[PDB]
């Protein structure tokens, strides 16, 4: 079963976390979600009374509300796995000088940025959109998820087709399979401009109790600046952090 | 109201419950009994939330918990408008409903407090303005008593032994009176001062609690003493409490 209104409440919240829809009128939400204005408004008003959504009558725009702040903080700190993994991002960033990210496998072959940490102190930083979703196959993290799946999950997602985000996105199914073999041997993956042009990443799987991968830790930097020593550093930090997070997955 | 959707209200109650340390890993029975809702009704909502990753389920122990999608929602919500921003917005509501200047006070180290935001009531004419950044002693006036009343009594005794400084003729410097005033603030949930820091100025204040049940923030209303009337103080207490309850929930109080 599915309760249609609760599912609609969730879709609204997910829509309002995208930058384009961070402040959206009723009509923009209805249109984007494909439901009539009255059904949306009912949900939005119930969500508003609980402070899950906020409403600015001066702009007639709805946004994510204040109650999600402590709710999200608690979802992090009440769970041993998430509390330690988010703390580890700060470790990774401080020791590598790269922007560190936690990626999480969702239902329907999607993944999501759960959090990030930017290196401390000053300078330009690379910043990611926290809460952005991605296909489970994309860039360095995609291969960290897929390399330890049973081939029941390999083939279904390969068969759907691989989107070419940039000219270096891996869309050849055979090349992708060889790279998955490579991830298993080395325990990490590197992408150069596969998702965003000029961005490279290093990713490492965090193993759950089934030897499977629900969480990936990632490091991000500019492709033009990355040297071999940077990859090695990122791999050590990420691997060490990953092993501490796996420890808590009991 | 016809725009009130009971299944989404229950989803919210479920998530608020799972955010309490005690109920962080809760069986279906414990959830349904604690909320006073039929277990089947609960299952459908829980499983719907689980499908969207707002809740998780552990098949071993049969317990539900806050799901991981709430983490980036929280971060994106705060990034747009953080708690202090929302607190300021609620102060403008208070100012509008009371016709008083509303003020957000924060505790510092070393027995000081500081104004971190204000909201003058709407319209044109005169009004009381305050300096964002002004610091005061933690014992001073209505807002001082709202911080102190909720510390251990050992702090009351320390602050009292170290001397209450008399700013005006209406300042409370009698130790037995100040203790009685702290006790009653703790009994009643608000404080009122009449010319204790500034001649002519009255204050009504209410504490904001956080997730360790401590008072880091106080919401306060300033008005002129000489024009306060019957229902005014009563009305401001009621508006400040409605606002402080909300901001307490946003600071993680439960």
């Amino acid at each position: 079963y599915q309760v249609p209104s609760v599912a609609l409440a969730a879709r609204v919240l997910k829509l309002l976390s995208r930058h384009k829809y961070r402040q959206s009128t009723l009509t923009e939400i209805a249109e984007r979600l494909g439901v009539n204005k009255t059904t949306c408004l009912r949900v939005l008003r119930t969500l508003e009374r609980e402070d899950f959504v906020s409403y600015d009558p001066q702009s007639r725009r709805y946004s994510l509300g204040p109650y999600l702040i402590p709710l999200g903080a608690r979802a992090a700190d009440l769970n041993d796995v998430y509390a330690h993994a988010l703390a580890e991002l700060h470790q990774v960033a401080a020791h590598t000088g790269m922007t560190a990210v936690l990626v999480k496998r969702l239902r329907d072959d999607r993944v999501i940025y759960i959090g990030s940490a930017e290196p401390p102190g000053d300078g330009v930083r690379i910043a990611v959109s926290v809460g952005q979703q991605f296909p489970v196959y994309g860039a360095a993290f995609g291969r960290c998820f897929l390399a330890y799946d049973d081939e029941s999950t390999w083939r279904r997602v390969l068969r759907e087709g691989l989107k070419a985000y940039t000219p270096n996105s891996i869309t050849d199914e055979e090349e992708y399979v060889r790279l998955l073999q490579e991830v298993r041997e080395k325990g990490y993956a590197v992408s150069h401009g596969e998702l965003w042009p000029g961005i490279s990443a290093v990713a490492v799987p965090v193993f759950n109790q089934q030897n499977k991968v629900d969480l990936v830790l990632s490091c991000l930097t500019m492709t033009s600046v990355i040297q071999g020593e940077d990859v090695e550093r990122a791999v050590k930090a990420l691997k060490e952090s990953a092993a501490k997070v796996s420890a808590w997955s009991g």
